[PDB]
């Protein structure tokens, strides 16, 4: 018993690039429906999420430093 | 009543990049469990996901277009 909003999205609050090691993944979606907004939500180790401000500098690290770690 | 194998992950079969126009997201995964092996899944607007190459050069594009598309 509870109302829905017309946003409901997932982000937490766009943090500004966390620190990883948890940080296992991340998914980054466009706007369309109500929310009408972009989607930048980085899957915690533990299999939880966060979004983050891909336009904020030290965030569009945290794209660019999950894309690092590979070549092993 | 049916086996499940030991990676199941989700990959399709990596494309090379393929177009946008559906495409609307993307995530990326580390590799941990027996999958042990990336994750590059782009969530297509009918709400489907693909995998792609991300160490491939058109498919790096992928990423980076994906991250595109932004300042409105």
């Amino acid at each position: 018993a509870s109302v829905a909003t017309e946003l409901r999205c997932q982000c937490l609050q766009t943090l500004q690039g966390i620190h990883p090691k948890n940080i296992q993944s991340v998914n980054v979606k466009s706007p369309g429906p109500h929310c009408a907004q972009t989607e930048v939500i980085a899957t915690l180790k533990n299999g939880r999420k966060a979004c983050l401000n891909p336009a904020s500098p030290i965030v569009k690290k945290i794209i660019e430093k999950m894309l690092n770690s590979d070549k092993s």
